């Protein structure tokens, strides 16, 4: 395998929260129901959602951000240990196949009012 | 292939703009003429230039930042879809050859007053 | 080889410094004696220490952050040219072996009140 793409994204947390508040429908456009919940069932907070938004932007960048990708066709899920993972379906999986992507790597971080993500596509 | 190096850089946009304003010659020292223009021919803005500066710093870091690298020997170019790409020549290409680098991967992001870049060298 | 994990971390410098000041023992819990010194023997500054903290957090993330990792089992050392490098021992090396990690790549950056690091584990 080789690296197919890398993506990075930085998202200002306060601004992201404001966008979610302004348009009730936005959260459901960006996130699957599972992503909006913490492991124990409570509602995921704004900084953690901003990090997932950054991850999806970074994933899109790693794929060359073509038209027609759906936010809901990329899913951030969480291993028991807390580690974030990417699962791709539909439009995102189709684009990944065009480029020969077999494996996805992600990491997330938030501090100082920002959320960040890096994504590497490999295949 | 294997990873040869990784680089990351974060640049404060306002400070970068101030540096460009202070010394008229600076932009031409850091950037090729093509980098200073948007696809349609207008002048590239300060945040986008800061992201390209970060990319060049990150590229230097991925190569172990030896003396003698020229800023103008690394070029950020743009695919039709908008995706940034690195082209290396001269001093930067020579150092890349010393290390066996065959392929370059870059991503850029700006928000919250900062521009950022990640670069991976592979070979 | 393939990518085994990636980590990113962003650390607010001022807050990190405040934590070090609040608990005298903290620096020695996070850092080996060598990490606390500059090449010439003077004391390493807070932003540079924050970048090393971010590197260790990013390394932990690349390994899936299991319980039992010691901060002192990851060491940031510096090549003559200034390039940062990771050396792993003990608990961190043991976890790396569980995952098959052969090679480590790191880069550090600080600006705009933040320190950042990216780490890639390969094997
Ligand atoms: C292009 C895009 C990915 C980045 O936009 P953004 O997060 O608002 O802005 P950022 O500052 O973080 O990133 C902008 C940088 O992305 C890079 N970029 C632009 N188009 C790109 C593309 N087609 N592929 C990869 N990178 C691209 C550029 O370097 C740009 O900076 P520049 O114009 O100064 O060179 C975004 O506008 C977009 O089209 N998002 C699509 C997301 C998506 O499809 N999601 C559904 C599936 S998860
Ligand atoms: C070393 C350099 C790359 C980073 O400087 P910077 O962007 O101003 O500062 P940042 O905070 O972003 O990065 C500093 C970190 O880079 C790392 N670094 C220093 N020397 C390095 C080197 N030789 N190789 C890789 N990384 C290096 C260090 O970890 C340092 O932090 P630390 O001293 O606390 O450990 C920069 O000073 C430099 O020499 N730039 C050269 C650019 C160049 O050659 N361009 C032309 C070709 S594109
Ligand atoms: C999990 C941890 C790595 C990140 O915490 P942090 O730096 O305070 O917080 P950040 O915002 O930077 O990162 C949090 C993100 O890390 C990710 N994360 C959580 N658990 C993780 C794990 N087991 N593996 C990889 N990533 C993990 C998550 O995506 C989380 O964000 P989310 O909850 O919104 O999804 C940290 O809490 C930790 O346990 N550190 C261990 C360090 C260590 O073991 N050091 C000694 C050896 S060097
Ligand atoms: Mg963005
Ligand atoms: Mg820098
Ligand atoms: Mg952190």
């Amino acid at each position: 395998m080789s690296i197919i793409g890398v993506g990075i994204d930085v998202a200002e947390v306060e601004r992201f929260g404001a966008a979610l508040e302004r348009t009730p429908a936005l959260a459901g456009r960006l996130f699957l129901e599972s992503e909006l919940l913490l492991p124990g069932g409570e509602r995921r907070g704004v900084a953690s959602l901003a990090a997932r938004f950054a991850a999806k932007e970074a994933l899109a960048k790693a794929l060359g951000a073509p038209a027609g990708l759906l936010w809901t066709d990329a899913e951030v899920w969480v291993e028991a240990g807390g580690r974030p993972r990417l699962r791709v379906t539909g439009t995102v999986a189709a684009r990944a196949a065009e480029l020969g992507v077999a494996s996805w790597h992600v990491s997330l971080s938030a501090d100082a009012g920002i959320a960040s993500a890096v994504v590497i596509a490999e295949g």
